């Protein structure tokens, strides 16, 4: 019993679950492509552009762990490549196939088509390796089984992207199918005994000495999966909680002990105060960017600052290579209560609020709303945010336990979030039928992507598209040329985009005020995801949360240097 | 006198007759985009996204000389990458432009927003490098005006994409205005006297041996600008005169010596014969790519091949380094006239000009289209049409006198010319507004960058968008998977696109029948540009002109074979 190349891969895929497929078809990758039918439950998406379909398959990969797009040479592999830099930069576990000409129009330099017309079909292949963690580009059939394996387990377990070659003649080959009975190892080495132990006693005696401990909750505890022991650390030694922006879903807001979002000199007085007076910071998967920290505005000066990190740890001046954090986490865990018993809980900056009323003809403001979207999320709700007003603002919302964020604070390109959308409902749906994936988006960032709508009709699915109509991009406005040209867009009719693309069964409505938007959002009916949605939503053109404000000027700033 | 070194771009750029610029702002490109509205006639597009920004600044190119798209630094600049390979694949002159962070940003190693979080401010500028003809990343003051000029001289001469990094904080510094007044050298080296002579002394001798000579214009014809030169070239000799695919449009198809268009193996019975006879090739700028030859299918009789290139000559099995045929074909003219004057004119092939009369019910097919196209072309049109049955069809229709083609037959990148139509719409806007750009391109492949014609809008463009319905991707059909669901798309609402992304004066028609077809192209009205159009052309799924039959299955075939 044998299967095809192209089988193994999908059987593979489907081991580590992921059972959608992303990415276009071209001449290099048709025959690849029908083994996806061949294997029960697996799917193709059908993208509307090769970018898209990278940041789809980036949503995908952050909910259900990996994912997979596969391109044509050439052409659909350098259209991708936006989409693939992201996932690298916010260490999102993309596996990227990419359909080759076969090895012998390759060894012969065939002028193809999809080529620069100079013969080097090793080009494509070369860029794309400065943004992944590894590459293989398939030549021999076969070591073929084992180096897909590889490719897939560096994906899911670096989560990073990796780059799949696969010549077109390779993939129609047989493999044995038995290859597929032993699984891929996906785990992670258990950490060096002594120089674990030794991080372990450091931090249990850290803990015990400390009276104002805090515990802060950064990107990397999201991307590489420490969320299950960072829970039980708030859990068992009671210390305040604090999210960075980035980090924002990775723990539970309506924990009594979670204190809010910390943004260096950004954050709100008390969680300024809250964080920057701790004697011991137990910091979980930091990554400093400028947006995520207030443009590098943390100021401690304690130490006494432990670092968790996925490969390593770091405490005070010292570092533990090596020392990751999901097992260093799990062994803390065993000993936590005993070193915190001793601790009084320090009170936690208590939350935002509700909105008082006001009259329902009152305009929608950039504030009240993000305040106010607190009352229509739910537990286990997906909530993405686009670069832009949409992702500073969601810092000031309140989420429900178990909310899933998405905000691409490092990368920062605007209209991932439409595809990042897609990805994220087809992976959902995968999971959970009844989690909603409700979107934030721009208008000025929706029109970059806006094609990927057409799919998530095309597969009914039911995502919530708010897109924020404030007629440009107000980001940039508040950063330089608050009335330039260049800051302008060309208005849409957003709410005809929905039946433009071939929508049957869907809502497009257009809320203007505090009224219409409460009239919506707490209607039993719009509250259950049966049906794809687009919310026009009018806010005014220079209306910004005050952390976009601040943040602006200081980014203004940095660039023109001198 | 000083002027910002962001000037100093704008008014170079103006000097070789760039007036549109492409590309999306961000924040480290927002201070040298202000410099635009600064000098007299310079727009700045506005583009939908970068990668459509790219396809437009190509369209540009391919009219104007040159083009430049500007990007921001990693999420701009890789968006646009497709359409600079492309632009690369096919020798077109655009220069990319991209603001990056200042140059203390970059020597502190800040973890900055678009980067990949690992302090590498390099990584995308080597990225662009491997499809680039040369790059510049300005670090230096005194040295930037003679790195921009040797950027742009470079783009315009070698007709392919420079790459140009600017920091942010360099943009507003200051260089002196008067080196405006020396023009950049915008030159080619000449040739050889001794080579040149002994080339012009063998084409003139194989020339007066001659009985069939024959001319084959191909793309570099048209790319490194030998069009003035094959003219007169034709003119003086009498021989017959063919084109390829890839080089349509270079060669007038209404001059009385015109015998079609050379497709090796797919070329009608007449033509294959007329040129495969000949004693004698002169072909000017051979580009042998799949699609452009029926996959590599020339059978010339005869071993006279002459081959005229950018940089060099052929003839027969001899190579003449350096041999330039701008030049070459230039002094080749002061004594072909004299080396031809035995020749007695063989008769050229034809096709009938004009399809049967049809009941005006019958249902559109493609054969009949590409007849018919020929009936409502004029002199000066900008024909562009996409890779898919578009482009192969294109092939059998006969252009007027004057007539400019896009077909991107190397690169062939779908979505492309949404992007290109743009861009050659602003040129032929500032070349003659008279000048109809006219575009035909796939249901599939308008769904790739369809956002585009928004800034089509935006402009007052007008653009007649013929839309080919055949629900789906025909031309994969044909080489793989005829019912795939991977051959399939979303439908969309072709007539409402307009309307939606804020068209107000325009016209949107769906055309299924022959009458319908002849009753909207044949009214004096629909045949002024006065307003963009759409034009839905319904046509059935598996309709294909015959030569895209037999070209899919090679294509199929050479990807199959081990
Ligand atoms: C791919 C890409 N191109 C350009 C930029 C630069 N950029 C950052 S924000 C922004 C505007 C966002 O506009 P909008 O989505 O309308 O947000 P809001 O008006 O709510 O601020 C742009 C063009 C970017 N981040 N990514
Ligand atoms: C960016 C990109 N992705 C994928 C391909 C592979 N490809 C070539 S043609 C084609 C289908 C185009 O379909 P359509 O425009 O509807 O043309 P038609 O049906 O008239 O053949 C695809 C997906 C490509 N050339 N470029
Ligand atoms: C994160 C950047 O903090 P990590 O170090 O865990 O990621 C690899
Ligand atoms: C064209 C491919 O013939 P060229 O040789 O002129 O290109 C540089
Ligand atoms: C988070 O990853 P999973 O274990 O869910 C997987 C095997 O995909
Ligand atoms: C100097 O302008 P040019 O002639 O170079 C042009 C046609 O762009
Ligand atoms: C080239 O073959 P194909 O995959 O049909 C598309 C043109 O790329
Ligand atoms: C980050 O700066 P910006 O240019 O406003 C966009 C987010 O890049
Ligand atoms: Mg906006
Ligand atoms: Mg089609």
């Amino acid at each position: 019993s044998e299967i095809t190349l192209g089988r193994y891969l999908f059987e593979r895929l489907k081991q580590v679950e992921v059972q959608t497929i992303f990415g276009l078809p071209g001449d290099f990758n048709l025959s690849l492509l029908d083994n996806i039918y061949e294997v029960p439950g697996m799917r193709w998406a059908g993208n509307a552009n090769e970018l898209n379909a990278a940041y789809a398959a980036d949503g995908y990969a952050r909910l259900k762990g990996m994912s997979c797009i596969i391109t044509t040479f050439g052409v659909g592999e350098l259209s991708a490549l936006n989409g693939i830099a992201g996932s690298y930069a916010e260490h999102v576990g993309v596996l990227h196939v990419v359909g080759v000409p076969s090895v012998s129009s390759q060894a012969k330099q065939l002028l193809l088509h999809h080529t620069l017309g100079n013969g080097d079909f090793t080009v494509f292949h070369r860029m794309s390796s400065n943004i992944s963690e590894t590459t293989a580009m398939i030549t021999d059939i076969n070591t073929a089984p084992a180096e897909i394996d590889r490719c897939i387990r560096t994906t899911y377990v670096s989560q990073r992207p990796v780059y799949l070659g696969l010549p077109a003649n390779l993939v129609d080959l047989t493999v044995p199918a038995s290859l597929l009975d032993t699984p891929i190892d996906l785990s992670l080495k258990p950490n060096d005994p002594e120089a674990e132990e030794e991080v372990i006693e450091n931090v249990l005696q850290l803990i015990k000495e400390a009276k104002n401990p805090v515990i802060l909750a950064d990107a990397c505890c999201s991307r590489h999966d420490a969320k299950a022991e960072t829970k039980k650390l708030i859990d068992l030694t009671q210390f305040p909680a604090f999210v960075t922006p980035m980090g924002k879903g990775s723990i539970d807001e309506k924990h009594p002990r979670f204190g809010g979002v910390y943004v260096g000199t950004l954050s709100s007085p008390a969680v300024k105060e809250a964080v920057e007076s701790a004697d011991l910071v137990l910091s979980v998967g930091a990554l400093l960017s400028d947006f995520n920290t207030g443009s590098f505005s943390y100021s401690y000066k304690t130490k006494n600052i432990v670092e968790f990190h996925s490969d390593y740890t770091k405490i005070r001046s010292a570092t533990f290579p090596g020392v990751q954090m999901k097992f260093a986490l799990q062994k803390l865990l065993t000993k936590v209560a005993d070193a915190a018993k001793g601790y009084k809980p320090v009170p936690v900056p208590s939350e935002p609020e509700h909105n008082e009323a006001v009259a329902d003809s009152t305009p929608l403001k950039q504030e009240w709303v993000w305040t106010q979207v607190g009352e229509f999320l739910r537990e286990g709700d997906v909530v993405i945010t686009e670069t832009g007003t949409s992702a500073f603002g969601i810092n000031q919302t309140h989420f429900p336990n178990n909310t899933y964020g998405i905000s691409q604070v490092l990368w920062g390109s605007i209209g991932f979030t439409t595809g990042a959308t897609l990805g994220a409902a087809f992976a959902a749906e995968e999971i959970d039928p009844k989690k909603r994936v409700i979107l934030f988006i721009g208008d000025g960032s929706l029109q970059l992507t806006v094609q990927e709508i057409s799919t998530m009709i095309r597969w009914g699915l039911k995502p919530y598209l708010f897109v924020l109509n404030n007629d440009g991009y107000t980001i940039e406005r508040l950063i330089h040329g608050e009335t330039a040209q260049y800051n302008c867009i060309q208005n849409w009719q957003h709410l005809e985009l929905l039946p433009t693309f071939g929508a049957k069964d869907y809502e497009a409505v257009r809320v203007s005020t505090t009224g219409e938007w409460n009239k919506l959002t707490t209607d039993e009916k719009f509250q259950d995801n049966t049906r794809i949605r687009l919310i026009e939503v009018m806010l005014p053109t220079m209306d910004a949360p005050s952390n976009l404000v601040k943040q602006a000027q200081l980014t203004a700033a940095t660039n023109a240097k001198n």
